[PDB]
């Protein structure tokens, strides 16, 4: 039963697994990552799984040149390189020994050696560039942009920059965002040293997976696009730096004041916007020599065969590749999955099987754009779309230690509420209380009433292809602090010791996340009726219809002129509410003894997420096919609701053909109303 | 049981229903068609169906102007209209009374009054226009084209013509194609009078359905494209004529000889290719004033709820709208469905239910581009794709009386072989023999050995959206003669009397088709294991891989230069063969007493057709998503195999960038190999 499963999970095992996974770097595409894959595969096998395979793909990755390193220089009027950024981060204590730690770089940067004047853009958000090209009249064309990490996925920044005319982008971590007051720099606390740099890919894939093979798995005979038709590649050079190198680049900055305090970070510089220095006369020069190359990656796929519904799949998945040691990102999640597997494997050895098939993935090349999960799902899309019950992600278990952070489909809200009431809170001062209670006290619902917050799914992690492309019900759960990443994110300093010393010394937060993650997978794979509640979707559809309506209503004159009505969407939502309500009644009133009727009802619950998929995709985003949710076009990490309408409405005041534009709003309202109505009809009596 | 069902079908009932359906015209969008819909709905209800609804859509139709009729003129040097084509066909005996019979027109022609020189193009096939622009050097630009009906769908002709530069198209029926020797003109035989004209739409929809709403049902709040972005509309005027009016237009034709005898039909004219007349000096002038208009259509949808698997759908569908009386096209099929329904309804009244849900459709606006079936399937696509077992079409039951013509997915071959051996042949001189035997003797397999021919599915009928877009296993069966249509196709002369007197006086061929159609639907809806044989797909995949390979091999030098290999496709096919073979074994070896295992296996059989769908669609044909089959791009009526590769290879010698072109061949080989491999993997053990 469930308690047997939950009781078999040990904090000390997680600790032991995390330590094992963090001793050397496991960069995607390296032999070391391959060996960790082989090792996971052997162990998941010894743990009891019925089968464990490696699935590999040949995908575009990116790597710095070993003998021609990347850096940024201030040059002078003659071409003397006055200042030079780091070539590497100062390795932490006792790892000065590291074989090779990849130096900081922006994965998928083109090669280049541009120079020019600097313009500071804050976080390089859409609103930042609006304030700058619209209010301030500064002009980024031909400039090198310099932006701080935080707020939004760094891919959006590069795209915003690229589109505003920039010839290069420099990213850095500012202590305002990456140094929490009163805590020390690593190795003596969990803050980011002025020499720490955040690695990370800067693609805009929009769900495509491998850049060269959109639509189809990068298998042995894959046909690939030439790199010039590749998906998501930035066209200007980009490089990240720490805040020491940053001060050096920022302190000589001229032009206009920062437009206000929200543009100014913590270093002792003015945070002038530029362009150029006070100093005229010197320029910034970038040196980028990273190369893109097709490289083999490996997913580990374990299978625990279901006793009754083997042709129904509950998937627990998270990635194995790290930028360096992956002390938090991903091995604190990977060590949790290892212990979940060990625990299910234990029950199986004593002769239990779950009701449905459970699938366990160790994904590769996630850091490079969710490539392993995506290629695997393109290869197995027909199985997934007819057999896929749910997907539970398992990246970083902790990014803090204040409370639970849950993002999931509405179908799993009730499941998550019930599971957490059955779990002990590991929180100081809530001993003998449930996780539900601490989580609700600490992160209260905005909606209300006495409920916790649960957020929408966007992207930036491996659930993306399962939810956004395929319409498989998905959730994730981790411990969090009070979109920027904790301070030591994607740095050489994110190590086992960072976690053992400063994050979770007892491994008690890991154990909690293992219980929430393994708990969901257990209920999903074993409850006789799928634990989804379609009425929960009815409720959020109404909130999102209100929301998108309110946004349109900021423009009453155009709504009159063009006859923009939301009547069809509200009507659809009202029908989905009534039909879901009747479906719940039938679900309460039938005999679980009749298997075929059970299967029919479970198939309705199962295909309901699926009903929100449009096979034509969203406008310009063929791999984002869900109509209710998509990643924000301004921030991959953030979930947006009614994305088609949201984007047709965004900055609509600026389109030059208002009636073309409002026409497309109307078209999107129609697609949404229709999809919500069609989804609802999946829950009607079937004949 | 089956025999009870088959024995309840009566030839005399079919006769009575066909007579009832043919007394007045039932043109899509008219009140008369609406009343026939209401009537079908009441009767299917009295017959016993559990529910019967009307589903309506507002779609673009096309109609001649009542007070400004269409015709073609020869004008002279001054503008005197010397010759004028008919305004209508001479109505048949006793129907000179007809309320209104729509005059001959090409549905969806733009309006226009162009004049110019005539060029004769034979059947206006791709090869005809090749022979003419390549061999003969004649140039169709600014000319009016005149082409005979036959060989290919008239939409392709208009598209070929349009693309070759034409300013108008005139279609006519030539007696070579539409007058069988030794038979008389209607009313005294079944041949086409020199005053008969074939009506018909001339769209290129490529599966889109309603022109204005591709992707989504043309419901109440549908957003519609402006007519200029409508799908499939021809841009030059087109009008059809009989062979009397044709002789008048052809007899004065100048320019070059016909390139050979295959270009010459039966009228006493030279069949010169033009351009222009001998007569200089006079021109041809077209007068077209038809209008396009959004018009309401109605499908009748009856439901017979399944006793065990109600959430599994077997669909019997065919259209109700006719160009005029629809004596053969469609009411000889519609009267068969009426009798099938009556018969199932009888069993139900005695307390039987089929195992699966059976759905019965009377589709509207088929003649106008399969619009009713398509809109309905877009509206209900999520139900269809998860619950759809099979679709059996039911258009014209007879287009002759020589033998059976069956087109279907390979999955149904074995079903059709077994059903026909259990059926009496209605053929003169095969009394006491089975339909299988007459059908095999009369239409022998080309493949071999002692098997009948079964052809591929293309399009030109209502199964299109179910098979080509959705991947639902589909078949059709009718009686045929020894792609052009019988002689009285889409003419005022296709009447009840044409059928009672000359086609099927006993109604014995109708009864046979009712038995083959209702027989399939019965087995599909009642057999405990779905009657599909996946090994039959294995066999044809190998033949098609051979075929497409041979076509590529007409170009060995390019295959070397570009490294074009079919190794992946053959490998996929070989694996599909082995895995299908193992799947058959398991299907033989499991206990039908275990329902969940039964359901799992039926779901594999059911989703196997579905596995061949690519959600990205074929190149440029987003609504044709099946990878093994598509309608021919040169002839909608014809099925083509490995369409993606076939079209990348077609006329490849002429592409100006041979390596771009051969690259796309390679990409298509990859898509096909991958899809065949993925389809096969749906038949593997599921865990
Ligand atoms: C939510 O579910 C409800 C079903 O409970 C559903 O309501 C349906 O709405 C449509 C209109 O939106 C109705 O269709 C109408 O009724 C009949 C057809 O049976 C016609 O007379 C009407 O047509 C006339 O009026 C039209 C416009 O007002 C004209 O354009 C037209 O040419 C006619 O002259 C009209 O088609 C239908 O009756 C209800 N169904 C009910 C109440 O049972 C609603 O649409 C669902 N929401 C969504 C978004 O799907
Ligand atoms: C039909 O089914 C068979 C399975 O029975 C399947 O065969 C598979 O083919 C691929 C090659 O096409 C094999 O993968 C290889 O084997 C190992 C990985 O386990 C590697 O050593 C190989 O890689 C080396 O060589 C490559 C090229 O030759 C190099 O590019 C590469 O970098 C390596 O140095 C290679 O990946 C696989 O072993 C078999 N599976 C078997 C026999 O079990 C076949 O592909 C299926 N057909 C289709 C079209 O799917
Ligand atoms: C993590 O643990 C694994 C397995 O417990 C260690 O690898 C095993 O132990 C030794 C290492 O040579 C061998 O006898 C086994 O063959 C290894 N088993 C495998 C790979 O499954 C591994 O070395 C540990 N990693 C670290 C850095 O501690
Ligand atoms: C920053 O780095 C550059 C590159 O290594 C340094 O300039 C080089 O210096 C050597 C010897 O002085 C010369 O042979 C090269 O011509 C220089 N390379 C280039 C491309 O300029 C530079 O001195 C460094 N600057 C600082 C302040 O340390
Ligand atoms: C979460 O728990 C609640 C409370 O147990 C569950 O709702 C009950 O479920 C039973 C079983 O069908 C019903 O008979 C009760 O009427 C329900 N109570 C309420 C308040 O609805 C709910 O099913 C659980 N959610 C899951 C398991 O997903
Ligand atoms: C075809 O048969 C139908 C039904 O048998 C005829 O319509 C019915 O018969 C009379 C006609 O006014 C009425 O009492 C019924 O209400 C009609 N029933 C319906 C419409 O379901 C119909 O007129 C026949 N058509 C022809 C031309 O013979
Ligand atoms: C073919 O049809 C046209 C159109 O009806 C005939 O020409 C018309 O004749 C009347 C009276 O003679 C004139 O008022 C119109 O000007 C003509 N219309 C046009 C547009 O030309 C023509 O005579 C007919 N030709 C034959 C041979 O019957
Ligand atoms: C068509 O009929 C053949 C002959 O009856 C069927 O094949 C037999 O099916 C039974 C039932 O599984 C097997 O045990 C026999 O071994 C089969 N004989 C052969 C020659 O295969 C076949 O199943 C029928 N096809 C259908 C119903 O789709
Ligand atoms: C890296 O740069 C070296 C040293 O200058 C050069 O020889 C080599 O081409 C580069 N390797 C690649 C292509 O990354
Ligand atoms: C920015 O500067 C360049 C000239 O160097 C110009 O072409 C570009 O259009 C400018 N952008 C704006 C907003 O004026
Ligand atoms: C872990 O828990 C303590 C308790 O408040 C917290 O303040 C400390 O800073 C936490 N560690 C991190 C990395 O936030
Ligand atoms: C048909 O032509 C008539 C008569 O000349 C004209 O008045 C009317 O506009 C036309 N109707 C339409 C638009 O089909
Ligand atoms: C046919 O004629 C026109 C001139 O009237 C010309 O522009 C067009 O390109 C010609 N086509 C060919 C194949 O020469
Ligand atoms: C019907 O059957 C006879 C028997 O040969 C055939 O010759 C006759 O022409 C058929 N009718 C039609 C329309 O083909
Ligand atoms: O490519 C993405 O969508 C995200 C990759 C990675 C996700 P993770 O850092 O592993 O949480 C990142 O944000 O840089
Ligand atoms: O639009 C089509 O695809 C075909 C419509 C109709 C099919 P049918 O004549 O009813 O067999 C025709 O060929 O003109
Ligand atoms: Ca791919
Ligand atoms: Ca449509
Ligand atoms: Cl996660
Ligand atoms: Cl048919
Ligand atoms: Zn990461
Ligand atoms: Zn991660
Ligand atoms: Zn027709
Ligand atoms: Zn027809």
């Amino acid at each position: 039963n469930m308690k047997a499963f939950l009781d078999e999970l040990k904090a000390e095992n997680i600790k032991k697994f995390l330590y094992n996974f963090t001793q050397i770097p496991h960069l995607a595409g390296t032999e070391q990552n391959f060996q960790l894959a082989k090792q996971i595969q052997s162990q998941w096998k010894e743990f009891g799984l019925d089968s464990v395979e490696l699935a590999h793909y040949d995908v575009l990755l990116s790597y710095p040149n070993k003998t021609h390193p990347n850096y940024i220089s201030i040059i002078n009027e003659d071409g003397n390189e006055i200042f030079n950024t780091s070539l590497f981060e100062p390795p932490p204590p006792g790892y000065e020994n590291v074989s090779d730690i990849v130096p900081p770089f922006s994965a998928f940067s083109p090669q280049g050696m541009p120079e020019g004047d600097l313009v500071y853009v804050n976080y390089a958000r859409t609103e930042d560039f609006f304030k700058l090209e619209r209010d301030m009249k500064i002009n980024c064309s031909g400039k090198i942009v310099i932006a701080r990490y935080g707020k939004v996925f760094r891919g959006n920044k590069v795209k915003n920059a690229q589109l505003a005319g920039a010839k290069g982008v420099i990213l850095y971590s500012d202590p305002a965002d990456y140094f929490a007051p009163g805590v020390k720099s690593y190795p003596d606390g969990w803050n980011l040293p002025g020499g720490g740099v955040q690695r990370g890919n800067i693609l805009n894939l929009n769900g495509a997976g491998d850049p060269l093979t959109p639509g189809y798995p990068a298998n042995e005979y894959a046909y690939r696009r030439g790199i010039a038709e590749a998906v998501g590649l930035p066209s200007i050079p980009v490089h990240p730096i720490g805040y020491y190198d940053a001060q050096k680049l920022l302190e000589k900055m001229g032009g206009s004041a920062p437009p206000d305090s929200s543009w100014r970070g913590s270093l002792k510089v003015p945070y002038n916007v530029g362009p150029g220095f006070t100093f005229s006369t010197q320029k910034v020069k970038m040196h980028i020599h990273s190369t893109n190359e097709v490289t083999r990656i490996y997913n580990v796929i374990g299978t625990l065969r279901g006793a009754v519904e083997p042709d129904r799949y509950v998937i627990l998945g998270g990635h194995r590749d790290s930028w360096v040691f992956g002390g938090i990102d991903p091995q604190s999640g990977a060590a949790v999955v290892h212990e979940i597997v060990r625990s299910f494997g234990t029950l199986k050895k004593e002769g239990w099987r779950p009701r449905r098939t459970i699938l366990f993935a160790s994904w590769d090349a996630e850091e490079f754009g969710l490539l392993g999960s995506t290629e695997w799902a393109e290869e197995n899309s027909r199985l997934l779309q007819e057999r896929g019950v749910a997907y539970i992600n398992a990246d970083s278990s902790i990014e803090g230690n204040y409370t639970l952070r849950v993002d999931c489909t509405p179908l799993m809200y009730s499941l998550v509420h019930n599971l957490t009431k059955e779990l002990k809170s590991p929180d100081e001062g809530f001993e003998g209380k449930s996780l539900y209670e601490s989580w609700t006290k600490k992160s209260p619902s905005p909606e209300f009433s006495g409920m916790p917050r649960i957020s929408k799914l966007g992207s930036g992690n491996d659930f993306e292809v399962f939810f956004q492309r395929l319409g498989i019900a998905s959730g994730r759960a981790r411990y969090t602090k009070n979109f920027s990443g904790y301070p030591l994110y994607h740095s050489v300093y994110e190590t086992y010791e960072l976690v053992e010393k400063f994050y979770d010394p007892m491994f008690k937060y890991h154990l909690t996340v293992a219980q929430v993650r393994g708990g969901m997978v257990f209920e999903l794979a074993n409850s006789i009726v799928l634990p989804f509640d379609c009425r929960d979707y009815a409720v959020v559809l109404r909130k999102y219809a209100d929301k998108i309506y309110s946004i349109s209503m900021k423009h009453p004159q155009e709504m009159k002129t063009y006859s923009v009505s939301f009547d069809s969407l509200f009507s659809a939502v009202k029908n989905f509410t009534e039909i879901a309500s009747k479906f719940s009644e039938r679900l309460q009133d039938f005999d679980k003894s009749n298997p075929i009727v059970l299967r029919m009802m479970n198939d309705q619950l199962m295909f309901l997420e699926r009903a929100f998929i449009d096979p034509l995709g969203l406008p310009d985003r063929p791999f984002y096919r869900h109509v209710i949710y998509a990643p924000s076009s301004h921030n991959k990490y953030a979930g947006e609701s009614f994305p088609g309408i949201y984007d047709a409405l965004f900055d609509i005041e600026s389109k030059v053909d208002p009636s073309k534009a409002w026409g497309e709003v109307k078209r999107q309202i129609y697609v949404a109303a229709f999809t919500v109505q069609a989804a609802a009809e999946t829950l009607s009596e079937v004949a």
